[PDB]
């Protein structure tokens, strides 16, 4: 399967971590969404021309969350990562839509600005800090994001939280989130290597 | 099951419509998420205190999308609204994330500004357009949002698009969306009545002002 991405792209990280977890092998293809030549070809596959974008057996999937769920259904030998019990799955789903519509949303906004080098209103931080508060609670009731064990909600939420690195966000006030991060990364195969590049690549994007 | 909501809220209309399509009884609970007393109450069940918020036999669920997918899986006698084939389900899922994070995000952003008597930048109106052109394409490659038949994608996107009504946003340039609109509503049980129920409530709400 083909996978158009950029390691510096938080959403692009989800499937990468998932693939290693499931032992799935992807055919990485570094994509520059600002290259008029690369956008076209990408657009021919995904009209919204955004990364990540998966192409498997000719079937196209975009939106990290849709990529991740497709992979689990299609390649996971079990349902542990995306439980079938509707009472558990609804928690995973809620967290996934929480990730894209609340948590990462507010994080991405401050980052975007921070790059533009402009002060985020003394109220955008509120929604930010408020987003984290919610997550702090989620990982207080249980040891994982949406269940008593690791799910694809943990993988997505991990990318969004570790993205708080761009901005300098002290995690001290969020012990559970800290405990949760360590526990989830402790289950991600090849994580350390992954963490280095991602960590180093960002500072290289900051170099500018 | 209890359903904290308000027909004025576009996200809340998804579970209402879906409910009608599948014969599910919803114990409606009009909620003013702005009222502190109601706000605190909701919180106890949903720490985020946002509507829609469902409560099936003690099992709490929020995010119109999570509620939707939950009801279908739990009560749908069929899987047509949410196909099991990963090849199909990926499109539905993608279109759903397109809704919450692309189309509705750019719509509600504009509405929130107009509410604060502010104006959208040219960029914002451009992404608005951009999201629509995409939806326009989606409903051209197929008669429906994510497949050759109605799915939960159509229901959620239908809520999102009719929300454009608050901005008197012209859909004239979007032919397939207009067509697609008629198709979906013609398939929602007693739509005109729902739409009129929305109208009544919105008037009864603005009356609270
Ligand atoms: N919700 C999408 C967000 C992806 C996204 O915003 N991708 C950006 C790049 S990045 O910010 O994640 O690095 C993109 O493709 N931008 C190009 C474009 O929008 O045309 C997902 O989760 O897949
Ligand atoms: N993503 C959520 C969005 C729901 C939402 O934002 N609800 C608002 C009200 S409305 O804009 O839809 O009318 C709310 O409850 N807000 C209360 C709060 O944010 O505390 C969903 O789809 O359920």
């Amino acid at each position: 399967m083909d996978y158009y991405y950029s390691l510096i792209s938080p959403p692009c990280q989800s499937a990468i971590l998932l693939a290693k977890k499931l032992g799935i092998t992807l055919n990485l293809k570094k994509t520059n969404v600002h290259d008029p030549v690369e956008r076209d070809a990408l657009t021919k596959l995904n009209p919204q021309h955004t990364i990540p974008t998966l192409v498997d057996n000719g079937h196209v999937v975009w939106e990290s969350y849709a990529i991740v769920l497709y992979l689990v259904e299609t390649y996971a030998k079990d349902d542990t990562l995306y439980p079938k019990d509707p009472k558990v799955r609804s928690v995973v789903n809620q967290r996934l839509f929480f990730d894209i519509g609340t948590l990462y949303k507010r994080i991405i906004d401050v980052i975007h600005l921070v790059m533009k080098k402009e002060q985020p209103s003394d109220e955008q931080m509120e929604k930010l800090k408020g987003a984290l508060d919610l997550l702090e609670q989620f990982v207080t009731e249980r040891a994982y994001a949406a269940a008593d064990h690791l799910t694809v909600a943990d993988i997505c939420l991990l990318g969004t939280v570790t993205a708080l690195n761009w901005l300098k966000h002290d995690l001290e006030p969020f012990p559970h989130i800290r405990a949760w991060l360590e526990r989830v990364r402790a289950e991600m195969p090849d994580y350390e290597e992954f963490s280095k590049q991602v960590a180093d690549d960002t500072l290289a994007y900051v170099a500018s």
